[PDB]
């Protein structure tokens, strides 16, 4: 229930704590400005967060680049110098929604871990150097590379084989355009709680893939054998082990949900709001429905548009009567990928994008 | 020197502090995420904060709207209900770049005021009301209603005369399209320090104009006699007391200044950064020198176009011998409108937006 002590500075009142490793934000927490407030922002750790003391000397943090032509151990200060680049993404756990496929299990069926709704997800702003500028700096990728494998800088316990806990993650390298190697989150130096010093920021992925503490990243010919990428973070059936020929959670699909009212509001008139993106596209459009999706309405787009990867806030003027609405939202991307009502069970329990669970019952009194 | 318990919260180390009522971020705390912190934006106060108390029951708060068809007095929850708008705006102080001009006196030539640099401006996303949503609600403006003018929550000291302490200002009713009554900052509820619970937002305005805890909004045929803006807050001669013939601190001008690297660098690339608005227009393009304005090169944006009346974070990528160089920015608006070398006096010291000025010595080692 309390805070740990590596995320003592976020608020404990916008926050349920799953674990020590897993935070989620409440749903009526994310705010109608886009940028999820760092107080407040989800964490999901698969192991323990390094110590503070890795923040010390930000600039003298080490990241091994290979798969290059010339590879080396560059600084965050070298990085510094390379070039810039400021971009807004969503960072969603893949097990987000992962509380509404359990609602869809029937007799003996289980399925293990966080049993998250809606609040492993927030959008960001990161700003650091772009991959492209360290790959060319470096004599460009070598022959033959065909994904960007990130790997975590976390002391790992010297005994068991690394392969079994090393957050490592590999992404294809069509990615390399997009991927940031950031050292700000919100115009801030990024807290260690999300990956200070240094995190390679991959848009449109899911979360796991933006690997914390990044100390080497290679461009290589096979993704990396780590279990967290090889059997871990696949999507396959009920009673199925995960294997590296299923699909890994990579691209985020289209998503969205309402934020707001989360519970209560007098008759009248109403503003039904949330987010919504298209992942590795924009949204295009949502439509809002207050009757469980029976009936469906073409909501508007608020603020700014941040780009292709983060997502956009949607809101709906209502004029409701007295009673128990039904509140549900179905985004549809650039692309003209929509929502489906449920998502097809997976054993895991990843990637969750129907419009129906996430309804919000709001009592109009 | 320390920080009153009413920004207790703000990071000491970014921010120096003029006074209790006047607090600036230092020029090395901007990121580059376009964004500013919470925690790092600057503060302004003409008269003394109200008791944090007001903040107990924000949705009570109440804003008596008048110069329209139906006037009435709302609350926060009200206006809630009526509609939903997020944008972006650069909160400047009017006073932002005081000490250029104060540099440019000679001999018995004084001025008064806070000797700001660059640090009296932010660039913050609100959430709120339109205006024109709430004014609609209560029938549209009075015919021949000529200005927007927001009155200021602060308890006066009675025996005093309200209009010599009153902060309330007016605006031409041009702006009703873009004015927003803002609870949320930052995804964020609004903090007291920054106008919480309710701000009165006129996007491209300077900072005097967007006033906090606003408990009035009049269409109104004519502005304010107030101090604060009858004689206060007014483009004079040096030499000149203030008077309402004259231009009122209004709309910004185009302006930029560099923000990173702030001191030094080594030699070799260096990424030379800053940020860039236009006022009421977007910023089209920066030019940058690293020669103190001899030579210049075209500069690219960095990160999202947040609207008309954000920034833009700009950098250019340079190659530097050792050396001290003199970093300059010129900003360009959509109109044509570029930054001049020095801004013409004025005796206030009000809307100093030159590119010599504020100029950045770097020591290349
Ligand atoms: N290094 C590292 N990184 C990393 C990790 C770990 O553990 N480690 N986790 C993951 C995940 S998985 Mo699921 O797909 S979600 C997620 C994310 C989150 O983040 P934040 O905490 O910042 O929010 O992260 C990511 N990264
Ligand atoms: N109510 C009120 N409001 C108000 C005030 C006062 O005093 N009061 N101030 C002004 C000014 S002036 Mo010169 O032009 S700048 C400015 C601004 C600032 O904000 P922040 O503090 O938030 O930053 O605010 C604005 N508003």
């Amino acid at each position: 229930k309390p805070l740990p002590d590596y995320v003592a500075w976020k608020d404990a009142d916008a926050l349920i704590v799953h674990s020590d490793k897993t935070l989620e934000t409440k749903r009526s927490e994310f705010g109608t400005s886009i940028i999820t407030p760092e107080e407040k922002l989800y964490i999901q750790n698969n192991v323990n967060t390094p110590p503070e003391s890795i923040l010390a000397d930000r600039d003298g943090w080490k990241v091994e680049i290979s798969g290059v032509k010339e590879p080396r151990t560059l600084t965050v200060a070298e990085l510094k110098t390379l070039g810039l680049v400021t971009a807004a993404t969503v960072l969603q756990c893949s097990g987000n929604g992962r509380k509404y496929f359990k609602d869809q299990l029937t007799g003996d069926q289980k399925m293990s871990g966080t049993p998250w709704t809606v609040g492993a997800a927030g959008c960001v702003i990161w700003s650091g150097v772009p991959l492209k500028a360290v790959v060319d700096a470096l004599g460009g990728p070598a022959e033959g590379a065909r994904f960007i494998t990130g790997t975590g800088g976390e002391e790992l316990p010297a005994g068991l084989d690394p392969k079994l806990l090393v957050v490592e993650r590999s992404v294809p390298i069509s990615n390399l355009d997009n991927v940031i190697l950031a050292w700000e989150m919100n115009g801030r130096p990024l807290s260690l709680a999300h990956g200070g010093p240094l995190r390679m920021v991959v848009p449109g992925y899911s979360g796991v893939n933006n690997i914390k503490y990044v100390k080497a990243v290679a461009m290589t010919e096979v993704e990396t054998d780590a279990k967290i990428q090889k059997t871990s973070y696949r999507v396959h059936a009920l009673g199925e082990k995960g294997s590296p020929d299923q699909p890994s959670v990579w691209e985020q699909p289209v998503k969205s949900w309402i934020t707001t009212p989360h519970e209560a509001a007098k008759a009248g008139q109403v503003q039904i709001a949330g987010v919504a993106f298209g992942g590795m596209n924009a949204c295009k459009s949502v439509e809002v429905s207050v009757d469980g999706g029976q009936t469906w309405q073409e909501a508007e787009f608020i603020g700014p548009d941040l780009g292709r990867f983060a997502w956009r806030v949607f809101a709906l003027s209502a004029d409701l009567a007295r009673g128990t609405y039904t509140l549900v939202s179905r985004a549809t991307d650039t692309e003209g990928n929509v929502q489906p009502e449920e998502t097809e069970m997976n054993g895991a329990g990843y990637g969750h994008n129907g419009w129906r669970a996430p309804a919000v019952k709001l009592t109009v009194a």
